[PDB]
């Protein structure tokens, strides 16, 4: 396999389905990347993650650099080896969590959620290399929502400068430039002219993929979709389009209809432990009393191991009892659900009936 | 298979190895029963529990009657069906936890750890039937340690009266008497004459198995072994001898050398989440800093999936990060370790080299 090869096999409107070939494996797109917070996808063995159909997982640079540390993981053989996942892994830059959990043009210094740490385009790229990430995200400065035109521009402009620095830092590292891929991130908040300038900047620098950043920041689905409407088209068509931190089932469908190829969200994972189970008829809260004696599986159609062997009543009991097994089963289900969603999306686009699938999915999901 | 059939295939001193045939499966003895607190063996899927080599698990009547309730589990098809375990299940009477987590000759009434509940020989047996337990424990009155000769006698005497009531209650329930087995419990604290009277009483009533109760109550290994020395021999030889709540590896070996066939302990499970990992060279605390970069498996010889795929450094990181996966891997390992211990015990007795195995095990375990 090549370092990186994105080939589109089918299209329908702005939607695309295809594959990304990488040294560690093939990624079917549109793809959903489960989130591996601290070198683990919450409550799941990597083989179980793989069993759900995931072709790639995402790793949080921020948490990892804090515990167990980038250098240690490197000394231990890398992230893949450390956690037992031998397929592709995409790592974010850590920038978001730094702000979420002293900023300057050089970068950012911060205190661990009490140790002191620094992060910059160069250091972010380095850490991701130490982790052995297959897909590296450029380090940027996120713009809070809402943001003023002046502030959004200043952040996008800095982000673009940082993108060039990420690009150069990535290329200066032989092993990384030859075995990994680099994704740039589009900024500009909700302003079209800024998004356009950002897209132009990233394209001039040149990346293996382009992410749309700054969304899923509490603006609501409509505002997001509206921004995607004009933003994604600005991005190079022959490269993957990655929507960051967007994972609500209905958000994914809409983003794909707008040209997005990759998603990542902690929702299926986090929601799992909180008792939220995804189904084709909408999400349910398994902790609700109505499921105490419900013998049906979490979802009538799901093909995951959980729905084949356990009832809602059992999982209901496990979650309300705080039992670990509850979190295990819920999460396997949710991630499994998500993968089946992506599969249906890929099949529908490939068969030219995705628009219909989108309509059918929403009608039933929101019924 | 028959309702119950205990056959001894080999002996060495007081040690015995054989099998217990039951409707739901064969139990190889000496056996270790993992503990399923609230319809779950902490952090493990039943298939994983089975994968470790366990032939039977134990269910806590007390917790179950509280959440999700005996009647509900029955309505849902029984414990086996509820949790996904189709092999034999032994359920305690709940009496111990009632005292541990208004007593009278009729029984005991208590407040949930705030609901009010009652438990008696009849109700205990009934609940266990509702759960669908394969091996039912007679309901008794535990005697605290230390206990006076007068108090120990009074409790043993009541326990013996309650044993007869458990026996009769069990027999009055057709389905239960025909598909399940009943174990009586020997009491008498550390007094030989009381233990003898207790053994005589239980034998006159007649049970499918005899448990030695009241031990593992903080008396220390020596006192326990000393009590076993004269207690186990009082029990009928052609029936299983079950030591309750004893599971430290070294305790098990010694109890088997004294004629015990069955063990149950929450140690491998509880210790798992606390970071204690069992190895043939003694237990270790994976949370200790010395394992931060240790790439070896939890145990050099273990054949469990955990030791085949993950390092101490990884599990070290998971436990210190409070990650669920840490508890999952630790517990699978510990239970796997325990099953391999029982296998080695069964093989050694079967080959007439158990005494040597006991010596070799202790020498290395305490090295
Ligand atoms: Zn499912
Ligand atoms: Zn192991």
């Amino acid at each position: 396999r090549p370092r990186f090869s994105f080939s589109i096999a089918a299209r329908e409107g702005k939607a695309r389905t295809g594959t990304i070939e990488m040294k560690r494996g093939v990624i079917r797109t549109p793809a959903f990347m489960p989130v591996g917070t601290a070198a683990t996808v919450k409550a799941l063995k990597p083989e179980t993650v793989r069993a759900t159909g995931a072709d790639i997982i995402l790793g949080n640079t921020y948490h990892l650099m804090l515990r167990p540390g980038a250098e240690r993981i490197a000394k231990l053989g890398g992230l893949h080896s450390f956690m037992g996942w031998d397929r592709p892994i995409l790592t974010d830059s850590g920038g978001f969590q730094v702000m979420s959990l002293k900023q300057s043009e050089e970068g950012v210094t911060f205190k661990s959620h009490g140790s002191r740490h620094m992060l910059s385009p160069e250091r972010s790229i380095e850490i991701q290399h130490l982790l052995g990430s297959d897909i590296v995200m450029a380090f940027d400065e996120c713009t809070p929502y809402p943001a003023t035109p002046s502030r959004a521009a200043s952040s996008m402009e800095r982000s673009m400068r940082w993108a060039k620095r990420s690009r150069d830092a990535f290329d200066s590292r032989k092993e990384q430039a030859e075995n990994a891929a680099l994704f740039g991130i589009q900024q500009g908040s909700v302003f079209e002219n800024l998004r356009q300038q950002s897209a132009d900047a990233l394209a001039e620098i040149g990346f293996d993929g382009y992410a749309v950043g700054g969304l899923a920041g509490g603006e609501g689905q409509d505002e997001m979709f509206r921004v995607l409407d004009f933003s994604v088209p600005m991005l190079p068509d022959d490269k993957p389009h990655y929507l960051m931190g967007v994972g609500k089932p209905d958000d994914i469908v809409g983003a794909v209809e707008r040209g997005i190829d990759m998603f990542d969200c902690v929702l299926p994972t986090r929601s799992g432990r909180n008792g939220q189970a995804f189904t084709w008829d909408g999400p349910i809260n398994i902790r609700n009393a109505r499921f105490s004696e419900d013998l049906k599986p979490l979802d009538s159609e799901c093909h995951c191991a959980v729905c084949q062997k356990w009832s809602r009543a059992y999982i209901h009991h496990l979650i309300r009892a705080g039992e670990i097994l509850g979190a295990m089963l819920m999460t396997e289900h949710n991630i499994a659900f998500y993968q089946q969603l992506m599969q249906k999306i890929r099949d529908s686009i490939s068969e030219g009936r995705f628009s219909q699938f989108a309509q059918d999915f929403r009608a039933r999901y929101f019924a």
